[PDB]
This record gives C-alpha cells, sequence and structure tokens, in this order.
C-alpha cells in the first residue's frame, strides 16, 4: 500500500515533533502532505467513540485489559488513515515511567499499524538536559544526562525491535543545537 | 493477595536475587507477599513430573523441542501461580553461554507468563568482576569487564524486546557497591 | 538435526571471510556446512518466478511481493537443513538512507528457525580503514561513529531474533592481525 506510514519517536526534549513539523512544512512545498497524528491522541479518540471517556484523564484509569483493545483499535484507525494520506505517528519509542521504560508501540499495536519507518531522533544527554532547563513548561525533575542517555539507549532497542517485528526500517537522526536545519533535511529525505 | 508478575534479571554477581530477597522481606511486613521462584527451578520441577529427568544437569542435554515444551509449561505453571500470589521470577535476560547469548525468556515463554515488569539490575563491569574474584565457590573462567558490559548491553536489548512483546515495563535498577539499600528501596517501589 | 546458523556483521568486518576459513577447517574434520547469502537465495527464488532476471531488478521489486520472496527464501533455506548444516550470510540490519533495515523480518524468522545468530564485529576505526583501502569503496563518507551506530543496532536486532526464535546470539570480534582467533571462535560454535 502506497502512502508511507512512519512514526517519529524521541526523548522529551530532542524536539522530534519540531523537526517533524518543519519537515512536513518544507515537504508540503513539493505537494507532499503528511498527516501528523499523536498515537496517544488516537486512543483518546477511540475511547470517546467506544464511549469510555470525556477527557484525557479517564484514560489512565481506564481498565488495563481493555486498554490493550483501545491500542489495537487505535492502530487500526491509523492504518485506515494511510489509505487517504501519508501519515506520521508522533509517539514514544519507550515511555519512561517510575515503573520503568514502557513500550510505546507494543506488538499488538504494530500488527494493526504496520509502519514503514521508525524515526528515532536524538542528541546529547547534555543538550537535552539543558533544553528542559530553559523550558518553563518543565522545571521539575532531576533527570541526569546518564538517565537521558540510558533512555535513548532503550528507545533504540525498542525501535529496532519494532523494525524486526514490522519490517519497518529504523532511522536515527541527530537534532543537535544550532544545527536544526540539518536534522530537518535528514528527516525530509526519509519522508519524501 | 492476588496478581502481579515480575521478572528480575541480572548478570551473575550483581545480586539481583539478593536485593529481591530484601525487598520481599520489607514487603511481607506490609501485607504484600510475593512468591519468588527461579525459572530454571520450575523447568526442572516440570521436567520431573513429566518423568524426563533425574538431576538438573540431566537437562543440559535435552531435546531442543522438549526444551520448548518444558519452557512453555514452566511459563504456564508459573502463570497459574499469579492466581493466588504476586510472583517474582528470578531469571536471566540472557545466559552468557560459550555458544553466545541464550535468551532467557523466549517469545513462547513470554506468551505464557504475560509478565508486568522486567527488572534489569546492573552495575559497572568492574564492580561485578571484583565480586566474582572475591566469591569463594566461584573463581573460574576469565571474563573481562568489557565482556560483562557486553552481556549487560545484550540483556538490556533482550529485556526491551520482552517488554515490546508483552507490553511489560522494563526497569533498570543500579545495584552498586555500598549502595545496596538504595537499590532495594528502588526495587521495592516498583513492586509496590 | 543439522545446525542452522546465520552470520552477520557490517560490510568490511570480514564476516563472510572468517566463516569461509571456518568451513575449510570443519570440512577437514567431517562437518560440512553449506554457506548461502540470503540475498542470493531471494534473487534465486525471484529469478525462477520470472519476476526478475537481474540482481538489480530485485530492488525495483514490489514491496508486498518482496515479503513473499523473503518467506519463500526462508522456506528453501529451511529445507536446506534437511540435507546439511547451513550458514546464512546476511545482515542483521542493512544500513540504508531510509535507515537500518532488518535483514531478517519476523515472517522470515518463522520459516528459518535458526539455532545460532552470529554477530561479527570490530572497531569503527578498523572497519573504516579496511573500507578506505579497498579500491572499490573510497567515498561512502560514513564515519567511525556511523559504523559503531550500525553495529549497535545490529546487536539489538540480532538479540531480537534470538528472543523470537530462541536462537543464541554469539558476538565475535574480528580484529586486524588477529584473524585466526576470530576464525577459531567461529569454529567452536559451528561444530
Amino acid at each position: 500500500m502506497k502512502n508511507k506510514l512512519v512514526v517519529v519517536t524521541g526523548v522529551p526534549g530532542v524536539g522530534g515533533t519540531t523537526i517533524t513539523q518543519k519537515a512536513m512544512e518544507k515537504l508540503s512545498e513539493e505537494g507532499i502532505n503528511y498527516k501528523m497524528v499523536n498515537f496517544g491522541t488516537v486512543m483518546f479518540e477511540v475511547a470517546q467513540e467506544e464511549n469510555l471517556v470525556e477527557d484525557r484523564d479517564q484514560m489512565r484509569k481506564l481498565d488495563p485489559d481493555t486498554q490493550k483493545r483501545i491500542q489495537k483499535l487505535a492502530g487500526r484507525k491509523i492504518a485506515e488513515m494511510v489509505k487517504e494520506s501519508p501519515v506520521v505517528v508522533d509517539t514514544h519509542s519507550t515511555i519512561k515511567t517510575p515503573k520503568g521504560y514502557l513500550p510505546g508501540l507494543p506488538v499488538w499495536v504494530l500488527n494493526e499499524l504496520n509502519p514503514d519507518i521508525i524515526i528515532v531522533v536524538e542528541t546529547s544527554g547534555d543538550e537535552i538536559l539543558i533544553r528542559r532547563l530553559n523550558d518553563e513548561t518543565r522545571n521539575r525533575d532531576l533527570e541526569t544526562t546518564a538517565g537521558i542517555e540510558e533512555h535513548q539507549i532503550m528507545n533504540r532497542a525498542a525501535a529496532m525491535t519494532y523494525g524486526v517485528l514490522t519490517g519497518a526500517t529504523v532511522k536515527i537522526i541527530q537534532n543537535k543545537n544550532n544545527l536544526l536545519d540539518y536534522a530537518v533535511e535528514e528527516l525530509i529525505s526519509v519522508l519524501r
């Protein structure tokens, strides 16, 4: 099936969404119009449609078992979406929870999703930690560069695993400070 | 008491078992009583009821397809166990054999356990090597720190795959010298 | 019964090379492995389905059809282990502009059922220089960190194959001037 479906992951702060946007932006110039979607958002939308919530807070409290179903359906919806346009699913490779690294796209989601590319945007633990500091929305944690680095290591493994299970290729892009443009150009080459 | 299955993994010497023992102790006096059990142990117990072996090293040389049945059965037996008590499985992410790294939880075993967390305990290659050099009943082979770190790199990857194959969270706890109590407390919290 | 091992490594590691040196030895010891490149087998299937007639036409091959050939490939190689132990030469992940592509997707793994996955590697510096000196490869512009990243992703994928098929994952270093030690280690896991 034409219309590529890719998922752009990265650690909070690498600005995967940012370079994704500028890539779409710049790509649109050549008639290519990707549909960005946030996986967590889709589950929320499937929740409302299945009559199960009314806001993003009834999702966390939503039954653990049925939460797998919502993931399956959310994977179906997006799959159906590439029928009408190339899609970028903005989600996590692994979500860093206090209980540990949680897979953003478990296998039962990948079967319904069938991605073509898994982007893993990265940069230095240093850069990421500073970005979060010059960020007013944050200013809370104590996440060290080794922790960010460790996270980026697990995401990588998760991505590759996703790749093997889905056949999708895993692309690693470095979004380094004062070099945004190069990251963006890198991404554009893989989405085009 | 009811359900919550977890697997604690670690390379020999990191003391994943130890910190698990402490955690389980401080937990029983909180009402939470986990039944710990070794995956190797159960497989043996299972092979015996099937009258397949006498001693453990008899399973060394055991039919490849038999080992798969045993595993699937030992993962199922351990599975039923979560019905009457939260369980912690003491096992290896991968076993460093001279034939390479053997996955401790093959997909068919994962589909039986359906664990919730995959604990991965680590420390520097140096710390482990010195813990191995000092061990009395050990003193064998000649593994290098890089080797130990290689094993930990692979266990991390293995762990992550398990998480992707079951939706289970992957938590890395650092059990470093003279910091045993921080690791125990950290393990307790995820078992909470 | 016949062992089925798949050998991997980034281009330049001499992964195929140590495997050949290893087969010569195991041969004069009775054990005879049949080496085969997964890419060739794929092409072989395709050039029989009349879908392709040139190694290059494979690239142009349909994306869904590409999968059907990978399955058929695993099935042939699988059937090969009925006759002799088999070594499959392939990449854990092929480093493309689109990124790291898994050399053995799960639908291939199920047909293959390998017993051992081998990861042949060395330092970013050795690979890079080995490539540099080859009259053919002189302008790929991939740095040592680049190769190292590729090797990192190779381990992950190789490990995933093990988790999915139960196969063991043996990492082996093939460093300059120590070729024989790499070949030796390989012989130990193959016999």
